[PDB]
């Protein structure tokens, strides 16, 4: 036994490469992803991010300058935890839960691990309650239900963050705790977003997790897992949470950079790319739980950035496949002034449709049909030698409906208002106005409804359907408004 191996290879390891806040270890054969380890000599801790045999990747938490090749590493057998709960509402934190807003310590009473295994179907029940974004295009055509996974995808500067942040702003009074995860964005941009969340009153029920462009890849990589945990605190305690991952494209880039920081062991240059599994694990944690587990939910809104609208690229293909629905944004729409720049024909939300309230179902069906007919006709309309009156009417209706789907940033709309405005459209009441005046008509109409017909809005709101009685009154209110509207 003069030269026998001294260490336990399952729970103990040896640093074989260290630098730029990362280490690679021999041993630690039984370590799991996101498990804490300790560098014995220095007392510093780390978190496992890669389980390659005898080449385990470790994110060093804190001072890495003192860690040397040959140092012993020991499993702590604990998944790294973050503070979660009410104490984080109103706060801006990094992925480890440290405050970044100057408001003092968090003093959290609860903690959760950044990784858990997503519960199986036995623990879930069907999505049955809406998550109102307050954005007409989505709430009508791409309804989201609480517990689902909805992708927001499109090129840079198409309005992706805007949808997400407006959705958050709209959760005031909706009973939804919100977690906004900024991954890889510039500090300056993130600051602006936090300011808007503050200004529009969202921070009361919102936690912002930041790992900026200037933060290490390691923090960017941990960010969404920490954010999910923070949301799970509510989901698993009979409450509803929404977590925004902005964005998973930058997250994939950070995970890739982490892997590239250490060199490959000689004679093995290709370990598999499991970014698909990383995002799959993250998103499966969106859940609609059963009654025995409290009935709460966690809705996920991952964001993916495309290049040249290439939704066939790798990350896009991955996340499209592991989400229940997709909202597609496009630069052509954006540039034409169709904002939000959502392609409502291509976008889809399977699981949300049944959860959508009845009042909205009552107007979304016709909307969808009218837009379908419009887009068919637009195939050839501009090259038609002539179009009959009926066809012209269908085009006009369609142009009016598209105009109604335009909406300014930071202005999410109550569902009952969406309903009466979309009713006016689908029923033809904007057909005789110039298209350029639809926005104003909408603005003036809704003032008019509060001023003279609040009881209609109240009824739709309370009943969540448009009854025949209220429908008739609505028809008359619209006609009444038109009476005085100045074209
Ligand atoms: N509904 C809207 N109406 C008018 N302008 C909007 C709307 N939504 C977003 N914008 C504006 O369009 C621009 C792009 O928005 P945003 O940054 O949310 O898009 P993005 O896809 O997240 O871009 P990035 O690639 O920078 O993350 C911003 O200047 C934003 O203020
Ligand atoms: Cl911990
Ligand atoms: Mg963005």
């Amino acid at each position: 036994k003069s030269f026998e191996e001294k260490i336990d290879l399952e729970d103990t390891g040896k640093v074989i490469q260290v630098g730029d806040g990362i280490a690679r270890a021999y041993g630690l054969n039984k370590v799991m992803v996101s498990e804490l380890v300790e560098f014995v000599e220095t007392g510093v801790k780390g978190v496992a991010f890669n389980l390659e045999e005898d080449n385990v990747g470790i994110i060093i938490l804190g001072e890495y300058k003192d860690i040397k090749e040959g140092h012993t590493v020991r499993r702590l057998k604990r998944i790294i935890e973050v503070p979660v709960g009410e104490e984080l509402l109103g706060r801006v934190v990094n992925p480890l839960g440290e405050p970044l807003d100057g408001k003092g310590p968090i003093n959290a009473k609860n903690f959760r691990p950044i990784e858990i295994k997503a519960p199986g179907v036995i623990y879930r029940k069907p999505v049955d309650t809406p998550l109102q974004t307050g954005i007409k295009a989505i709430d009508s055509m791409i309804p989201i239900g609480r517990g689902q996974r909805e992708l927001i995808i499109g090129d840079r500067q198409t309005g992706k963050t805007a949808i997400a942040i407006d959705t958050i702003i709209n959760q005031k009074g909706q009973g939804v705790y919100c977690i906004y995860v900024a991954i890889g964005q510039k500090k300056s941009a993130i600051a602006r977003i936090i300011d808007k969340l503050r200004q529009y009153g969202a921070m009361e029920y919102t936690t912002v997790v930041v790992a900026s462009a200037s933060d290490p890849a390691s923090l960017q990589y941990i960010a969404p897992y920490a954010g999910c945990a923070m949301g799970e605190y509510f989901a698993y305690s009979g409450r509803d949470a929404l977590v925004v991952y902005d964005d998973l494209s930058k997250h994939a880039v950070a995970y890739r950079q982490l892997s590239l920081l250490m060199r490959r062991p000689p004679g093995r240059e290709a370990y598999p790319g499991d970014i698909f599994y990383l995002h799959s694990r993250l998103l499966e944690r969106a859940v609609r739980l059963n009654d025995k587990l409290g009935g709460g939910s966690l809705t996920a809104l991952p964001i993916v950035e495309t290049q040249a609208n290439d939704i066939s690229a790798y990350i896009p293909t991955n996340v499209i496949s592991i989400t229940d629905g997709q909202i597609y944004l496009e630069p052509g729409l954006f540039y034409a002034g169709q904002r939000p720049a959502i392609n409502v024909g291509l976008s889809v939300s399977r699981v949300g449709g049944s959860a959508q309230i009845k009042a909205m179902k009552q107007v979304a069906g016709m909307l969808r049909i009218d837009l379908a007919q419009y887009r068919e006709l637009e195939t050839f309309a501009q090259f038609a030698t002539e179009l009959d009156p009926a066809t012209r009417a269908q085009i006009i209706r369609g142009q009016r409906l598209m105009e109604l789907l335009k909406q300014e940033q930071y202005s999410p709309m109550p569902v009952e208002e969406q309903v009466v405005v979309l009713f006016a459209g689908v029923r033809g009441y904007l057909d005789d106005l110039p298209v350029e005046e639809v926005r104003r008509f909408e603005k003036e109409f809704l003032r008019f409804m509060h001023e003279k017909h609040q009881d209609i809005l109240d009824d739709i709101k309370t009943k969540k359907e448009l009854t025949s009685e209220t429908e008739e009154k609505l028809k008359k209110a619209i006609e009444e408004f038109k009476t005085t509207f100045r074209v």
